[PDB]
């Protein structure tokens, strides 16, 4: 019913609830799990607002989604 | 099986090669039609060969397949 391509985060959007709805979509998505853990290391980072993509970039790709959130959590409004 | 993710063209692999192996395996993955538009336009142009690559992003997204086939013909070697 959505495309986890068309999930992304609002300019001030807490990072919680971005990456909350992220899986969402995601745990909704047709994929297999290595597709899925695809899309999380590119889209996630990508489609994230400029503060979180640079905090998430200082990270790196081996980042957990706890550690993102808590570098996070952190921006935003809410 | 295999994964779409893992499809990437050999130095010498006739692009057309690389593509049939390439809408194969996106046929068979499990992925809405949006998803997979969006696989081509990366993963097809990314795993692509070094003149290919270069081929494809002058080139640029969509881009039919036909006409990526045509501006990568005269590259590289005769294949498998």
């Amino acid at each position: 019913p959505t495309s986890i391509l068309d999930i992304r985060q609002g300019p001030k959007e807490p990072f919680r609830d971005y990456v909350d709805r992220f899986y969402k979509t995601l745990r909704a998505e047709q994929a297999s799990q290595e597709v899925k853990n695809w899309m999380t290391e590119t889209l996630l980072v990508q489609n994230a607002n400029p503060d979180c993509k640079t905090i998430l970039k200082a990270l790196g790709p081996g980042a957990t989604s706890e550690e993102m959130m808590t570098a996070c959590q952190g921006v935003g409004g809410p």
